């Protein structure tokens, strides 16, 4: 029984080898992109709303031509063999239970093919590969597999300094491979190319600069994930939560705008509605509750934020996540 | 001999059971609005004015049609019976002799008829009950037994996830019981049928966003409590003490405005005033003195509080309430 | 060898009984204030200027008809025999060789007629008595004594709520007194007979808010000491340097102004004077070199305190005290 | 192997003697300036940029005529033979190798010949001595040996009070001399006069107010140097990368702008750029490195600080330092 996201982190750092605990938490440089990731959450106060109807209280969204049952996605994240054996299976048939979309990544330890044939119509990470024509063929075979967004990541030009993974040594075991293969930067080029290559809508994740946002939405992106990439980047690059609110304003409705970095409640996916996100990523909570107990453990995850977030969300007097959207927040101190 | 509010929370720790004390003190999710109402006052210092009359300084308001003795009343707190044996009748009776509204809950472990034989011109909470007629029969039973307002709580469309609760398996001890029985979400509607219902002033508590205050004026409500419920239910909701300046300014003195959470002393309740509370309402602190030492800790506490108001307002210039509410303010850190 | 005022408090510390070091060292309340007079000081960063000449550097100032040594008094503090056997006239002697002015308290623990023989021209604190005629029998005593300026202070209605003293039970020795004798609070009106009574300067001190500093002036006030008594007084009144600016602005040259609470180092009076002050009073050190070493540790404090202001005032581009106040400062955090 | 300048710190703690490493970590004071130029730092969130080409990524620049490798130079610090007995010749080797400019000081432990005689285009630090004439004289030496730029400081009329040295008793040893020889306050006369005696580029070291920065370029300087001289001269003084966005609007392009104070790691050199830096000083680290392991030591920081701005820029989508400076910046807390 674990009643916080807190509860299944404990439980993680039990279980898992310490270098590879420190893979999945750690951040680049100093962590400070890490740390305040959560501290810009912590500042974030919502003003709820009394007295409204809440006799049909939904948490559903509406997301690039899917329902999904709760405003959040599992984020992409590599390698998931390193945190249970099932890895990529295990997580991708929970979020498909909860009815949240999964995001396969590029780098996943588990072929696309596969995961995809697990159902719930999943997203598929895109890392820019040597060139146009292998990129392409990688963006095409997720498109046949059945995904149904492409979030290609523009924010790793290449990896960022991970000092825990330098200081420990760490590589990955043997057992664990790039299972979609036997890299360059991305441009604006690139995103055009991918553009032209597949009718999905294209979501670029690890845009945080307010022209940025702009130039997505005339690029023809279908969303944008404001990111810093878990803290993982650039380090001294700005939570994406301490962005959203300027860039919302700045796309004006013209692609969906999700954000991630420290979502740890219900209550912080309330917090990133309320300053206009369509809907978040989890990232390391979803590798915790994976560690801790497999796909069994994912599910209990998925299950407690989905009690979170109606539970905030009614009690901010909101029916629908548009409402949620609504709600003015006001920033406090500590 | 207790010198602050603090030295009762002490004595309360002692003597309480750890689940019981753990209810009391708790808030809901991360405890994050819990913390902020103190940090949100800690952050207020008051601008206070010299070499004023000071011949005639009271403490005393009036407030739905009553002398109260002080700018205070007891708020609602369920289950009074958890923290001593005599539960809200000894609160009751401390109340009264101090000259304090006290606040007669719905949820009282102790039938509201007998409590309000107490006399003290007590005041009544309410939560909206499964249908109309109970509920409003509920308010008749508060008013045919001499309660003076009602303080509908509208933050309350159901309980919060108070996570200490949880951990521990609290519940009610078989011999506390609901006294007043042998619930469904309030929404506008409720609030029109009770202010139909009764001439008794209705007073919303629970209201932080400042177009629900506006709208609570326009309901025709006597009061508003500006208030998270003291961290218990969304856990990221703004402190009270954070809106009232600006519910204060538009209201435009069209009703009452009280404001809890977090208060604490005399000076507390300064700052409240100088934000321009009407009043502030005590809750945790009532029970560590009920926990501490029955009725005559009660009695402590309220002449304690009497004392610190008094001093505080003295020292700031204030020969009445009134003055305390055009103090000035201004913000500090930590 | 003390290198800066916090090697007095540690020597201060030692030698004192503890409750007399609580009644030195505290505040009232929960102490908000007093902490909230060194964090406010903390935050305070100067803007120095470069490559001014400094051939002729002077800390001295003239103030209410003298020239002073420094931008600096004594601060009033009472009884000071709890801090060593010679007391007031340790430190009067110690002031008047430093060429520092002394303020005599009305509760000095020597006669204010012994405490003035000493010389070094000092000045005299007023608390009002019983009634307008002994309180300016006590301003023409002090005159005749040879006092320069009525120090009126006007933020003690009545003494704080000191929760140290309290619980240490803490009260005179039976061989201190106040010697000045075999009170009511001030108002505007007192202060009219003071000035009426005198030709000496008069100069209020404990005031915090803007329209006080300006009735001030219009009330003939020569100075004023913007201060909320070393957090003594109302716990949750602003610190004396937050509202410095503001006042200097409205006061507009009309009077002196001056600050106290929590001057703790040169760097600090230069913080002062760049917010616009006149002078600063310095409270607590002055008795913790008292407590340590008599009049020979006050000697040592001010020949420190003399050099860090020379230091901190060349460092900053200044030759004058005047041009100290054009310094400009910029608000930090921590 | 270090992998971050802290790694070089902990190094340099474990080697030198303690007195010594006082002297190179300690400010003035309180240390507070020496505190707050971290904090400021840290405060500072720069907002990157994505797919942009990184195809010829360079951290190159051009300043005072000649090519640097990196956007930064070794700040100026007296005494080098304190840390290793190769001193100033194993340091300015180090940067010759590294492409970095090196600062001789006016107080090295090893003659300005022949640290100069080492090449890679070093700069001269000037203290303004006793007279003109001398003044002017070791600028000619410096000239006549080849450095290339003077830096001026202007910010020591003497040096501050170094609580840490005072408590040590800290004295040079014996073996440790100022080789340049066998000093009175600089004025804007002084500066005048060094500008006529030479055609090198003038560099004023230790600006911190506007007005200054404007007099600075219109007295003629090449540079300025935004700095509180690493929180070492007045205790207060507000830091350098806090006046540093303000201080390059005021000289619109008039001069090169350098800040110094801090810097700790790639991440910290881009923020600096983002604020409008044309370059960095750093110097603590560079003593860490070179009392941790001399020459080889200064060489593997040089490489990691090379590395972490490589890493920094083109994670924020910058192929030049140029770019760099065209990156906005956020405010955070803590
Ligand atoms: C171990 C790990 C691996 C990751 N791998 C990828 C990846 O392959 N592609 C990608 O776009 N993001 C990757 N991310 C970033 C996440 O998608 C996400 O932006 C970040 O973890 C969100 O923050 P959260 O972990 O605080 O919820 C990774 C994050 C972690 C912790
Ligand atoms: C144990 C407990 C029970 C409470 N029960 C009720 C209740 O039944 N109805 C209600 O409106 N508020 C209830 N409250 C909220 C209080 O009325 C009040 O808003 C809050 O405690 C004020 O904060 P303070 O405790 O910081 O003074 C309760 C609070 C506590 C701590
Ligand atoms: C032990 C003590 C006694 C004091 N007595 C008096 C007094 O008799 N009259 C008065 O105007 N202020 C009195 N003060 C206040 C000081 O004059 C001054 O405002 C305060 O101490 C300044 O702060 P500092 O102690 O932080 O320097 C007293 C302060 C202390 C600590
Ligand atoms: C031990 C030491 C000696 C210094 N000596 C000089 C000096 O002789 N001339 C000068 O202009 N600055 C001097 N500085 C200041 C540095 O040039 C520089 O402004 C400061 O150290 C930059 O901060 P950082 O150490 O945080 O990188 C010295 C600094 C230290 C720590
Ligand atoms: O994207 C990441 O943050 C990450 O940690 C990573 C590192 C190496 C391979 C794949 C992902
Ligand atoms: O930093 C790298 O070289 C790297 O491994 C990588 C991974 C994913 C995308 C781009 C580069
Ligand atoms: O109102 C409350 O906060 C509360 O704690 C409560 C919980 C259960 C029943 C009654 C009150
Ligand atoms: O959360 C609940 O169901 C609950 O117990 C309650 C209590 C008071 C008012 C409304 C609901
Ligand atoms: O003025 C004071 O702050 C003070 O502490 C005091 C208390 C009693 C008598 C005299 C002074
Ligand atoms: O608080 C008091 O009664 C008190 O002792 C006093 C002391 C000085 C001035 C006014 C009152
Ligand atoms: O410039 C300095 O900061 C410094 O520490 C110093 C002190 C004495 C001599 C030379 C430099
Ligand atoms: O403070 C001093 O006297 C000192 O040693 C010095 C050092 C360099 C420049 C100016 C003064």
């Amino acid at each position: 029984t674990y009643v916080s996201l807190a509860d299944l982190e404990r439980a993680a750092r039990d279980v898992l080898p310490g270098e590879i605990f420190d893979f999945l938490a750690g951040g680049s440089g100093t962590e400070a992109s890490l740390v305040a990731n959560r501290t810009a959450l912590e500042r974030v106060f919502v003003i709820p709303r009394m007295l409204r109807d809440l006799t049909d209280v939904t948490t559903e969204i509406d997301i690039f031509g899917r329902r999904a049952a709760l405003p959040m996605a599992v984020a992409p994240v590599a390698y998931q063999r390193l945190f249970h054996p099932e890895g990529e299976l295990a997580v991708a048939r929970a979020a498909r239970d909860a009815g949240v979309p999964y995001t396969i990544c590029t780098l996943s330890s588990v072929s696309l093919e596969e995961i995809a044939a697990v159902g719930g119509r999943p997203w598929f990470q895109l890392f820019w590969l040597r060139d146009e024509k292998r990129s392409l063929d990688l963006v095409r075979r997720a498109e046949d597999a059945g995904c149904e967004a492409i979030v290609f990541t523009v924010d790793v030009p290449w990896m960022g300094r991970r000092l825990r993974d330098m200081r420990n040594g760490f590589a990955l075991p043997e057992w664990v491979t790039a299972a979609n293969f036997d890299f360059a930067p991305a441009t604006w080029e690139s995103v055009e190319a991918v553009r032209a290559h597949t009718d999905l809508p294209v979501v670029l994740k690890g845009i945080l600069a307010v022209e940025d946002a702009r130039r997505a939405v005339d690029a023809g992106a279908g969303g944008i994930v404001v990111s810093n990439h878990g803290g993982r980047q650039l380090d001294g690059a700005v939570p994406g939560i301490e962005m959203l609110g300027e860039i919302v304003a700045a796309v004006s409705g013209g692609c969906e705008v999700l954000v991630d970095g420290g979502i740890r409640s219900g209550g912080d996916v309330l917090k990133a509605t309320a300053l206009g996100a369509s809907a978040v990523l989890v990232g390391r909570p979803v590798m915790w509750a994976l560690a801790a107990a497999g796909q069994d453990g994912v599910r209990q995850l998925l299950e407690l934020l989905a009690e979170e977030v109606r539970d905030a969300m009614g009690l901010a007097g909101c029916e629908s996540v548009g409402a949620a959207r609504r709600l003015n927040t006001k920033l406090g101190v500590v």
